[PDB]
């Protein structure tokens, strides 16, 4: 059912556009329809977090997009494209990352992905 975590807690909420649940190795579990984002990719992301002196300094790309690194811990990577971005957050098993437009506030974003962390690493993922 990670794919209803997908078109209904996170795409679903209208707060994300695109969004994913990734495995810490970067290989997707669940995804949305017109989002991709390759192995070496999240294997990238899934290493951020451990030491993100290499985004910060070159940035990251998820599906193609260069996005910039504003906030980057060992739990929350986010970055920004002009008006857009994305917010990625690691759980215990996974990590959930959700992209949104200028038509959507990067808190109101990062809300919906931030509270759904919470609530699998509450369940044990």
């Amino acid at each position: 059912s990670w794919q209803t975590y997908v078109d209904t807690n996170l795409v679903g909420t209208g707060a994300v556009t695109q969004a994913a649940i990734i495995g810490h190795d970067g290989n997707t579990w669940a995804t949305s329809a017109g989002f991709a984002v390759s192995p070496a990719n999240g294997a990238a992301l899934a290493n951020a977090f451990k030491d993100a002196t290499a985004i910060r300094s070159n940035g990251f790309e998820l599906a193609g997009t260069r996005y910039v690194t504003i906030r980057a811990d060992d739990r929350s990577v986010y970055g920004k494209k002009g008006s857009a971005g994305v917010i990625t957050v690691k759980t215990s098993k996974a990590i959930l990352i959700g992209v949104y437009n200028e038509k959507i506030q990067p808190g109101t974003a990062a809300n919906v992905v931030e509270k759904l962390a919470d609530y699998l690493i509450g369940q044990g993922f």
